[PDB]
C-alpha cells in the first residue's frame, strides 16, 4: 500500500546510446542525492518505440531521454511540426491526453539527425547545406543508423521527395560506427547524431538542413503521472535538471564516454560534482 511507496525502486530507462546512459545515471544520482528512493538503470532499450512500451507496461518508471521530433512522428503518428516550441508543446499535450505521461520541458539540448561529411570533402566541393549535395548525391555512399531506413514518417522516402535527391548507396549500421565510417572514407556522407562527441573531435562538418526537412529533436525525461503522484518529491528533483545542459555540454559528456573511455556513471558523477548538483 501507499505507506510502502518510499521503499519502491525507481527504474530509469536508457536507450542504446551513450547520451541516454549518461543522463539516466545523472538523474538516478540526483534522485538519490535528494531522497531515500533507490534507483536502477534499465539499459539497452532499442528505440523510441521500446521506451514507449516500457513506460506503458511498467518496465520503466522514467524514460531518461526522449526526443520530440522522434515521438511526434513515431509514437503519436502526427505530421512533423518544425518549430521547436510548437513541437514540444504539442508533444507534451498529446502525451498527457493520450497516455497520462508527463513529457517534461527539455534538459536544454537537441540531438538531431544531421547530414555529415569530412571537412576535406566539404572544403573541396564547397558544401555548406544539404541542398549543396544534390548534384553529387549519386556518387555518394550514405551511412545511416540501424533504425532510420524503416521509419515511415520523417524517413528516407520523404527526404528524397523534399530535397529531390537519392544517394548512390545507403548503408544502415549501428549509430556508433558512422563517425569512423565517414572519417576513414568508407562512407562519403553519414546521417549522424548532432550531440555525438566525435563530430568535433574527428574534424567532421554538419551540413545545414536548409529546407527544414527535420523536426526538432529537443531531449526530455518522460514519467507516468501515476509515478509522480505516488512519489510526490520526484517532480521537484526532475525540475533541477531542466534547461541546464546545452548541446555543447552534451557533446563534451558524450566525448568523455566514447572518446575518453569513461563509464557513463563516472561521467555523470563528475558532472554533478563540478556543478554542485545544480544548486550552489
Ligand atoms: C535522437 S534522434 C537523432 C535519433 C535517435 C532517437 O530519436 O531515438
Amino acid at each position: 500500500g501507499l505507506s510502502a511507496a518510499a521503499d519502491q525502486t525507481i527504474k530509469i530507462g536508457a536507450q542504446s546510446m551513450s547520451e541516454s546512459e549518461i543522463i539516466a545515471s545523472m538523474l538516478g544520482q540526483l534522485i538519490e542525492h535528494h531522497t531515500d528512493l533507490k534507483t536502477t538503470t534499465i539499459k539497452n532499450l532499442g528505440s523510441n518505440a521500446v521506451q514507449q512500451q516500457a513506460l506503458m507496461n511498467g518496465e520503466i518508471d522514467i524514460a531518461a531521454t526522449r526526443y520530440t521530433g522522434t515521438a511526434l512522428t513515431g509514437t503519436l503518428r502526427m505530421e512533423p511540426e518544425k518549430d521547436p516550441d510548437k513541437a514540444l508543446a504539442l508533444t507534451q499535450r498529446e502525451f498527457k491526453k493520450r497516455y497520462d505521461l508527463k513529457w517534461y520541458d527539455s534538459y536544454g539540448f537537441d540531438n538531431t539527425y544531421a547530414f555529415t561529411v569530412s571537412k576535406e570533402l566539404a572544403d573541396q566541393y564547397h558544401l555548406e547545406t544539404v541542398s549543396d549535395v544534390k548534384k553529387w548525391a549519386p556518387q555518394l555512399k550514405l551511412g545511416v543508423d540501424n533504425y532510420w531506413m524503416k521509419l515511415k514518417g520523417n524517413g528516407y522516402q520523404d527526404f528524397t521527395k523534399t530535397y529531390g535527391m537519392t544517394f548512390g548507396g545507403t548503408y544502415p549500421m549501428q549509430i556508433g560506427l558512422v563517425y569512423d565510417a565517414v572519417k576513414s572514407g568508407k562512407m562519403d556522407i553519414v546521417l549522424a547524431y548532432s550531440t555525438d562527441g566525435r563530430i568535433k573531435s574527428y574534424g567532421l562538418k554538419m551540413l545545414k538542413d536548409d529546407k527544414q526537412f527535420f523536426p526538432p529533436y529537443d531531449c526530455s525525461p518522460v514519467v507516468p503521472e501515476k509515478v509522480l503522484k505516488e512519489h510526490p518529491e520526484l517532480e521537484g528533483i526532475i525540475k533541477k535538471m531542466l534547461g541546464k545542459i546545452d548541446t555543447a555540454t552534451m557533446q563534451e559528456l558524450n566525448y568523455e564516454v566514447d572518446g575518453n573511455l569513461k563509464e557513463p556513471s563516472v561521467v555523470a558523477k563528475e558532472y554533478l560534482e563540478k556543478h554542485r548538483y545544480f544548486e550552489s
